[PDB]
C-alpha cells in the first residue's frame, strides 16, 4: 500500500538554473550549452510592465546590463536576443552539466515538475497538472519567476514550461521553452482572466484506479454507464467531456484491476451525484485530478 | 497566492543511489565515499524472514555474493559488516558524486523528502512526515526497499531515514543510517503492529498559518483559547498536546500574519469541534499535518 505525488528527479535540472539579473529585476535563468533562457520581462522595470514594447526595451539593454551568475561564477553574456516571450542570453561557456534534453510543448491536463528556485537557486520540487484553462496552482511566489517544469523521459529532460507571471487571482501563467504562452496570457500588467477551470476527468479516473490497485473499493457500485451517459452527468459538474482515447488510455489499469473503464466511469458519476459521505479516497476527501493514467502506471510499476 | 507540498532538490542524493543484489533480493543502497549503506534483510530469502539470526546469516556470506551495480557500473565489494539493522559493503571505489552529508535521527511530526526508488534507479520525489507513530505512508511499494529520506541545510544533505519494510497495515517503517528503527518494529515476518496514529497538531496550526498568508481567512473566529482549554478538546479528537515550545516555533508566523497562536487554536478548536461546513482550505477539506512552521517559513521567505 501507498500513493504519493511524486515529482520526478531533479538532479539534470538543478545543475542548469542560474540568477539572471537587469537592474533591480532577479530571476531564474535555464542554462543549456551556451544559453540562458528566462523570461523577457527581466528588461522591464515594474513601471515598464503596464504596456511594455519589448523589441525598443530589449535594443536599448547592452550584453554588459545582465548579470548572469551560476552559483558564484560570473558568466559573460555575448549576446541577447528574444524568442516569443523568451530571453536568449549567449554566454562564453557551455554549460559542462548540461543535460540531454529536449523542448516540448505538454496538452492542458498533462502533468509534470517544477524545480521552485529563488534568485538561481533550487529551492524544493513539486508535480501538478496544467489545468485545461492553462494556468498553474503554483508554489508561493518567492523568487520563483523562470522556474522551469519538466518531464524525465529514459535520460532525457523534456523542458515544457517556464513560469512568467501570476494572474490577478494569484494562479501562475508562462510559456514553453520557445517562449509561446499556454492558454490566452500575455507578459504585461493587465487585469487578465483565464477561462473557466474544469476537473481533468481522465487524471481522477485514473486516480480511482490507484486507489482500487491500493485496496480502496468502497465506491464500486454493480451499475456501468454509456461515455454519452457519463458525459451528460460530468458537464453538469464542471468534469472535461470522457473522449474514446482517454478511455484507450485507462485500459491498462483496467486490465490490472478488473474493473472496465466504464464501470469506473458509474463509480465516478454516483460520486459526483452523491458526494463521498464523510468517507476518504487514499486519505483524501476530495477527488484528484492530478495524476494522468500514465502517472499511476509509472508509480504502480 | 500558492502553497505547494515541496520535496528537497534531490540531485545531491540521486549521485549516491545503487542498486545491492543477494541472490534474487535486490533492493536500494546509498554510495558514500567508499561504503554502501542498505537494509541488512538483503541477505535473508523470503523464507529467512520469520525469525531471521542476522549474525549467521551474515558470516555465511563472502564479499562475492553481493552484486553492487552503481549506473552501469559494478562496483567491487571489499568488506561487509553490519550496524544495527544496516549493512555496509565496502567497496574498492569512493564516490566521486559524494555529497557533504551527516547521519541525523530526527523527530516524531518532522518532515524530509524521500527519494524513491526501483533497483537502484531514482524514480521519483515526495515529502512527508515521520507519523507520531513512528510509521510513514510512502509510495507505493515497487523496488522501492532502502530508498532514504533526507533535508538539506545549506550544502549539507541530513539523511535521516532508510525504507525497511511495510506492516501488514501496509504503512513503511525503517531506521536512521545508523540502522536503528523508527518505533518499535524489527525487521522480521512478524505481526507488528503501530501504535494509535495522531494527528500532528503544530504542523496543522502551521498550515492554518499558511493559509492566512495566502489569503484563506474564512476559519478564523473572533474566540481566544488557553493551552490547557486546546489541549482537552485536541486530545477528544485525537490530536497530539500542543507545547510551550511548540507556540514558541508557531511565532515568526504569528508576527507575520498578525494573529496570536492561542487564536489560531481557538480557530483549530471550532474547526474540530464543527467540521468545515463543506469549505476548503488551500484547496483541502482535511486539516493537512506535513508542513512544519519551519516548511512554512521556508515557502513563505
Ligand atoms: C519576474 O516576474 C514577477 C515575479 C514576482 C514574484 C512578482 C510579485 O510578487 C512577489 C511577492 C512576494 C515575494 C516576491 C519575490 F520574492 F519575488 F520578491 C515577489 C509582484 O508583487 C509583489 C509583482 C510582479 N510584477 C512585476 C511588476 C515585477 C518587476 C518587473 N520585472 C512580479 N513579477
Ligand atoms: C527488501 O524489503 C522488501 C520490499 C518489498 C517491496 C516487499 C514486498 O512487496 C512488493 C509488492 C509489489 C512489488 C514489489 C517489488 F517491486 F519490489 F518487487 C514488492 C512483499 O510482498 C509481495 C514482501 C516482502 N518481504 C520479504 C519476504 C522479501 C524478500 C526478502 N528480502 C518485501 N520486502
Amino acid at each position: 500500500s501507498g500513493f504519493r505525488k511524486m515529482a520526478f528527479p531533479s538532479g539534470k535540472v538543478e545543475g542548469c538554473m542560474v540568477q539572471v539579473t537587469c537592474g533591480t529585476t532577479t530571476l531564474n535563468g535555464l542554462w543549456l550549452d551556451d544559453v540562458v533562457y528566462c523570461p523577457r520581462h527581466v528588461i522591464c522595470t515594474s513601471e515598464d510592465m503596464l504596456n511594455p514594447n519589448y523589441e525598443d526595451l530589449l535594443i536599448r539593454k547592452s550584453n554588459h546590463n545582465f548579470l548572469v551568475q551560476a552559483g558564484n561564477v560570473q558568466l559573460r553574456v555575448i549576446g541577447h536576443s528574444m524568442q516569443n516571450c523568451v530571453l536568449k542570453l549567449k554566454v562564453d561557456t557551455a554549460n559542462p552539466k548540461t543535460p540531454k534534453y529536449k523542448f516540448v510543448r505538454i496538452q492542458p491536463g498533462q502533468t509534470f515538475s517544477v524545480l521552485a528556485c529563488y534568485n538561481g537557486s533550487p529551492s524544493g520540487v513539486y508535480q501538478c497538472a496544467m489545468r485545461p484553462n492553462f494556468t498553474i496552482k503554483g508554489s508561493f511566489l518567492n523568487g520563483s519567476c523562470g522556474s522551469v517544469g519538466f518531464n524525465i523521459d529514459y535520460d532525457c529532460v523534456s523542458f515544457c514550461y517556464m513560469h512568467h507571471m501570476e494572474l490577478p487571482t494569484g494562479v501562475h501563467a508562462g510559456t514553453d521553452l520557445e517562449g509561446n504562452f499556454y492558454g490566452p496570457f500575455v507578459d504585461r500588467q493587465t487585469a487578465q482572466a483565464a477561462g473557466t477551470d474544469t476537473t481533468i476527468t481522465v487524471n481522477v479516473l485514473a486516480w480511482l484506479y490507484a486507489a482500487v490497485i491500493n485496496g480502496d473499493r468502497w465506491f464500486l457500485n454493480r451499475f456501468t454507464t454509456t461515455l454519452n451517459d457519463f458525459n451528460l452527468v460530468a458537464m453538469k459538474y464542471n468534469y472535461e467531456p470522457l473522449t474514446q482515447d482517454h478511455v484507450d488510455i485507462l485500459g491498462p489499469l483496467s486490465a490490472q484491476t478488473g474493473i472496465a473503464v466504464l464501470d469506473m466511469c458509474a463509480s465516478l458519476k454516483e460520486l459526483l451525484q452523491n458526494g463521498m459521505n464523510g468517507r476518504t479516497i487514499l486519505g483524501s476527501a476530495l477527488l484528484e485530478d492530478e495524476f494522468t493514467p500514465f502517472d499511476v502506471v509509472r508509480q504502480c510499476s
